[PDB]
């Protein structure tokens, strides 16, 4: 199903693969499985590798 997020701090994407985002940004996953989770901004609409202690579930 459909899981998201919201950003509490903001993220500057460093690698090839990894996703920027603001604090405040609502993010779904494409599973919260492990540490580092494929993400799509709903905000930006933006994909890419998150950290999950980046965030918190959103409804």
């Amino acid at each position: 199903g459909v899981t998201t997020f919201v950003a509490l701090y903001d993220y500057e994407s460093r690698t090839e693969t990894d996703l920027s985002f603001k604090k405040g940004e609502r993010l779904q996953i494409v599973n919260t499985e492990g540490d580092w989770w494929l993400a799509h901004s709903l905000t930006t609409g933006q994909t890419g590798y998150i950290p999950s202690n980046y965030v918190a579930p959103s409804d």
